[PDB]
This record gives structure tokens, sequence and C-alpha cells, in this order.
């Protein structure tokens, strides 16, 4: 026998056709190129969750090719479908103005896209793809929906499903412009010897393993290739921001230090994000609800700090 | 005494704050600029129609102005707060597909939108501002919310007032690329004798006066600049498509001789637009209804013909 379930297909969110699906074959073979929530799932035999819900059919076209890479500089021909069933669901979101600063309402897991939304607008920061630009730009006007639905689509993401802040720049950041930022380190073996590494671009901006900006100025440890543990220290850093990460451990934040945060409460399978920010005292934002504080000491997980050009002292 | 009227006023669309204003000031004097349904409201008085409407707060910010002008190609400092609340009211309106082509459903006067969108669908086009272009190619895959509310905002109108779809595609077609489109017209008056004018850009694919493409490559009346009455036909046409415009009157369709049509039933204050386009016979398209016909004859507005370059015969 066959055991199906029961879904809905549409071509244009509006109306609907009952499908009893067999889950002996994927989407694809049942309806053509799928989406659902965000994600894509031709390749993808129906499961028991899918039961009610609504799935998005949209047929593939090559003369697209063109126009999609002209506007968000992708060749997957899958991301148009993503981004606009993301869409779908990023536009009924709620955008409430939190401390002078664009939020998100509590929604299908939207607690770190909040914490890299409001980053964003506090960092001098321009994306090279003309839509990306486009929706930053409504973006840090209040309109969040559209920059919502890219970032997931960019990421490969799915709507209901968690994410890690830091992930999710590394992904956003590789189309931004970060074309002249520079960071120069100088790791020390005790075994190889010194040695100078020019990191440029999205790597330039970005460091894991330590939250303090300082300590990366000091020096912080590292293993080195030959299996020793070594140090490095930033020699020349040349950005208009750096961004500091490191796994959820009780940091205390300071006022004047640093330029916003994000902090982490919970295991690896669950947790929730909220979004510190430094203005007149220290602003903590759990979507739409605002805490003041003279300082915070809880498990931040990535800080943010201004910074326009560096150079160690010899 | 003062005279005053219950407002909703917001900044995020959100989270609203009960005013009671003053109808002796403008909106602009109460909160600064101020928009409602996609209009500028700001040096407007309140008017009893306004009870209960929410508006939209946004402050003005100079930087902002360099942005504005590359992405929608516009220096009217306005533009953004009039598109973001003219979006807040398109993202719910609902876009079925009938017959193969994107359309809208009823609601606030669309029915002239619906139109000018059916008609996009089908002529070669492009345009230069790039986020009108981004939503233009979301819009033919079926998401065109974003498109309805940069088609309100670039024509200066209000979510809920009819339009002329002759008119928005005037207001439209400014920001189109047709550079390269071209238009000779032989304009032959009895006293002053035969004139050539060579009309480009947005001027060579549209004319107002009659709905029959091939009554103005024979010869169409019109009243020379001498005050007598002349005749100009069409010697060379250079471009993807034309668009003639009449006042409403019964034409009568055929299968094979147009692209697709808009039609008009009413006065001048009220009427309906409904849409036509030929397939495999003639289809009507009502909104989300669909009708369909070997010939059509109605008022007959506005009709699109294809074209790649014609030249009279000598
Ligand atoms: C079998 O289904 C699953 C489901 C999940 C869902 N979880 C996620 O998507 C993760 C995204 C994070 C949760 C990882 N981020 C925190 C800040 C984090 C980073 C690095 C190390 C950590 C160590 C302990 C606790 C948190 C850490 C947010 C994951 C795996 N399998
Ligand atoms: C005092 O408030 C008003 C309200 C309106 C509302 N109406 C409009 O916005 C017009 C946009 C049209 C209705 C004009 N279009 C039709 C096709 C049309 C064009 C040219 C000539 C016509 C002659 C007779 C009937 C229709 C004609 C659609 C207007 C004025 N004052
Ligand atoms: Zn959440
Ligand atoms: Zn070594
Ligand atoms: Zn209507
Ligand atoms: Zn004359």
């Amino acid at each position: 026998e066959v055991k199906t379930i029961k879904v809905f297909t549409t071509v244009d969110n509006t109306n609907l056709h009952t499908q009893l699906v067999d889950m002996s074959m994927t989407y694809g073979q049942h309806f053509g190129p799928t989406y659902l929530d965000g994600a894509d799932v031709t390749k993808v035999k129906p499961h028991v969750n899918h039961e009610g819900k609504t799935f998005f059919v949209l047929p593939s076209d090559d003369t697209l090719r063109s126009e999609a890479f002209e506007y968000y500089h992708t060749l997957d021909e899958s991301f148009l479908g993503r981004y606009m069933s993301a869409l779908n669901h990023t536009k009924k979101w709620k955008f409430p103005q939190v401390g002078g600063l664009t939020s998100i309402k509590w929604a299908d897991n939207n607690c770190y896209l909040s914490s890299v939304l409001l980053a964003l607008q506090q960092i001098e920061v321009k994306f090279n793809a003309p839509a990306l630009q486009e929706a930053y730009y409504r973006a840090r006007a209040g309109d969040a929906a559209n920059f919502c639905a890219l970032i997931l689509a960019y990421s490969n993401k799915t709507v209901g499903e968690l994410g890690d802040v830091r992930e999710t720049m590394t992904h956003l950041l590789q189309h931004a412009n970060l074309e002249s930022a520079k960071r120069v380190l100088n790791l020390v073996c005790k075994h190889c010897g010194q040695k100078t590494t020019t990191l440029m671009g999205v790597e330039a901006v970005m460091y894991m393993g330590t939250l303090s900006y300082d300590e990366l100025k000091a020096g912080v440890s590292i293993p080195c290739v030959c299996g020793r543990d070594a140090t490095q220290y930033l020699v020349q850093q040349e950005s208009s921001f750096v961004m500091m990460s490191a796994p959820p451990a009780e940091y205390k934040l300071q006022q004047g230090t640093f330029l916003c945060a994000n902090e982490y409460t919970g295991n690896y399978q669950c947790g929730h994000y909220t979004h510190i920010t430094a203005k007149e005292t220290l602003y903590r934002i759990d979507g739409a609800h605002l805490t003041k504080m003279s300082e915070y000491k809880g498990p931040v997980t990535d800080v943010f700090y201004k910074e326009t050009s560096y150079t160690t002292t010899i």
C-alpha cells in the first residue's frame, strides 16, 4: 500500500489545491520545483510534519538567471523561490522601534535575526548586491521585511529554525564591500618562529576565539600549524568595525568599551539571543522589550567595536 | 474653542499613540513629516475623514538623499515615507495568477493598477532605477507587493483613490529604458505644409487620440499649431511596443490584431478597469476573475501592440 499525507499547493499564495502526496516520491517528482518556508524541498520526500502546510510551486526559467545575478549576485536557480516563500512569512512580522533602533518581535525563532539587524544599524557598512542594499536602506528606516527574507535566503536557512548570529554574519558579509578592510596578524610560535599573515576582506573584521578586542591587540593563544600552542596579536587593523566572537560564557560588559553585543542563554539545541547596545547607559533589547542597565554580566557570544585604523606600538 | 480629531501616530506600524490634534495646524506642525496611505500630509490640516486612521511619522534625514537617488532615481525627500506607508497597504493585497499572468484582487481601487501590471507582463521593457527593476522582477514571478507600492509612489497617488492607467504609464515609463525607441511623424497641414517630428523616449511609444495602430499608420486627424485641422501619419517606428490611447468608447477587439488592452466602464468620477489579453482566445481578467471571449466589444481605453521596426511604404 501507499502511505500519503494531505498538503496544499499554490502558485500565487492565494488559491490552494488539496493534494494527497505519496511519501515514496519527492515534491519535485510531484509538482516540479517546490519551496516551503524559505527552503528548497524539490529533492525532499514528504514527512509527517508537512501535513496541513502550503507549498509554493515555482517552475524553473533559465532566462531569469542573468537577472537574478544582477540584483542578488547569485547563480542559484532556487534563490527566487526561497526568497519569495520566506518573504511570505517575514512581511507578517512586527518591527517595533526599540531604543531608537529597529528590532523584531518574537516570532519563528527570529531572536538571532533581531541581533543581526540591530548590529547592522550601528556599524558603517554597505552591500554590493543592489537588492540587498536597497532592503538594508529600508530596514534602517523600519521596513525590514524584505531584508530579513534576503538574510534567510543568503544563509540557506529556513523560517522557524534557529541560527547563529556569527554564522549568519559570515554568509552576509561576503556580499558586503569590505574590499579595503585589512588586518595584519603576527603569529609567534616557539618552534617555527614569528609569522605575518595579511588577512583581508570578510576575514579582516571577524575573529573567533575571544570577545575582548584588547585581548587580540595584546596577544591571544592559538594552535600553530605544527601542533604546538602559539600566540598571535594584532599588528595593523584598517576597517570601520571589528566583530569578536567566542562560545557562550560569562562576560562582563562595561560602558564605553564596546559598540554593541549579543548574548545567548541556553544549550546548543535551544537558546534565546538578546542584544545589548551602549547609548547613555547599557540597553538590552529582547525583541520588542527594552531593559536598561549600568552594566551587564551574562553569556555574551559576539561583541562589536568601532574602528578606523590601528597599529601596534613598537 | 478648538475643534479636534482623534487620530493615532506611529513610527513602527506596531506601537500607536492616541492623539487629539487641532484642525488649526497641519500634521507637520504637530509631529513633523507625516504620511498617510502613501501620501505626504505634512502640510495638510486635519479633516473629519482622518478620524481613527493611523499616521506614519518619519523624520527627515539629509544623509539619505544620496542613497534614495541611487536606488529609486529620485530627489524627493518624501519618497521614502510615501513608499513605506503605501507598501504597508499593498503587502496585504492578494495577487492571484489569472490566465498565467499575475493579477490583483479587488482592493482600494486597484483595478487600474491591475491593468498596468498585466500589460507590463506582456511587453518587453526594463527600468533604469535598480529598486524598480528588482520589484518588477519579483512582480513577474508573483510577488508584486513592492512593485505596486513603487508605482503609487512614482505617480504621487494615494492608496484607495482611483487613477488612469494611461496617466500612470506616463509617470512610470519615464524611468524605463526607452533611450533607443524612435518615432517619426509627418504632419500635413494644408496651410503650413508637411512637417517631420522625430519623437524619442517615452513619447515614441505612446499616442493619445486613437486606439487603432493602423489608424496612425494610415493617417489620423490632429489640430495643427496654426488652428486648422491637419493630418499626421507614422513614418518610422522603432521600439519593442506601442501604446494607443483614447477616451472611452465602444471599440471592437479582434483576435490577433493586438497584444492586450484595457477597458473602462463608468463616468469620469467612478469606473472599473478590466484587462483583455490575446492567448488562444480573448481573455478578460477582472481582478481575480477570468472570462473567455471570441471577441470583445466594449469601452476600450488603451491598447498595446508588439513592434520591432516599422517604415511606411513609399
Ligand atoms: C538535531 O537538531 C539540531 C538543532 C540545532 C539548533 N541549534 C542551532 O541551530 C544553533 C545556532 C546556535 C544554536 C549556536 N549558537 C550558540 C551561541 C553557540 C555557539 C557556539 C558554541 C556553543 C556551545 C554551546 C552552546 C551554544 C553555542 C546559537 C542544532 C543542532 N542540531
Ligand atoms: C472631485 O473628485 C474627483 C475624483 C475623480 C476620480 N476619477 C479619476 O481619478 C479618473 C481616472 C479616470 C477616472 C480617467 N479615466 C478614464 C478612462 C477616462 C479618461 C479620459 C477621459 C474620460 C472621459 C469620460 C470618462 C472617463 C474618462 C480613468 C476625478 C476627478 N475629480
Ligand atoms: Zn524567537
Ligand atoms: Zn609552530
Ligand atoms: Zn477596485
Ligand atoms: Zn497649419
